[PDB]
């Protein structure tokens, strides 16, 4: 159900894949277990704190995330499919970052805490809550899974705080790839 070479590599926008639309997982194996494992892995290495599949080439419903970001010094989370039941009714601010614009920051505004429903890599569906930090990261993956990046849900004058940055990567994509970016 999910093909890919290990050390996984960060997608950066513009690229496509990631807002190439991500199917569901209905395959709970070894190669899905190694995937989440490969991933906190890369996420670590680049001193992350949160990662979804789109990020490394594969367009599937899978998320990891840890508010420590250090391995075996924090709270490993992985969800796989997972559904939003329910999101806070309170909207606060905060500067989020992302793996696919390094280096980038700038202010988005999300409810403060969520409600969720997924499963787990053997399949086990289980429900939670988060809220603070978690429950910022986890909204922030979501999005990447509905093909949704943060600077979709900043403010249009956050959004000119960072235009050149977003531009110097799409000009940055067409130097690299020698492709036109799908940019603006
Ligand atoms: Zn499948
Ligand atoms: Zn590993
Ligand atoms: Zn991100
Ligand atoms: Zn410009």
């Amino acid at each position: 159900d999910v093909q890919f070479e290990t050390p996984l590599k960060i997608v950066e926008y513009p690229d496509p894949i990631l807002r190439a639309k991500n199917k569901r997982i209905d395959i709970f194996d070894e190669n899905l277990k190694n995937l989440v494992d490969a991933m906190f892995d890369v996420m670590y290495k680049t001193d992350g704190i949160g990662l979804s599949a789109p990020q490394v080439g594969l367009n599937v419903q899978l998320m990891v995330f840890n508010p420590a970001g250090e391995p075996g010094e924090g709270k490993e989370i992985v969800l796989v499919n997972p559904k939003i039941k329910k999101y806070s009714d309170k909207l606060v601010p905060f500067d989020e970052g992302c793996l696919s614009f390094p280096g980038i920051y700038a202010e988005v505004v999300r409810p403060q805490s969520v409600k969720i429903d997924a499963r787990d890599i053997t399949g086990e569906r289980f429900s939670i809550s988060l809220s603070r930090l978690p429950a910022r990261i986890f909204q922030h993956e979501y999005d990447h899974l509905e093909g949704v990046l943060f600077f979709d849900r900043m403010t249009d004058q956050v959004l000119d705080s960072i235009r050149e940055e977003l531009e110097a990567l799409e000009k940055k994509y067409e130097e690299k790839t020698g492709l036109p970016s799908p940019e603006r």
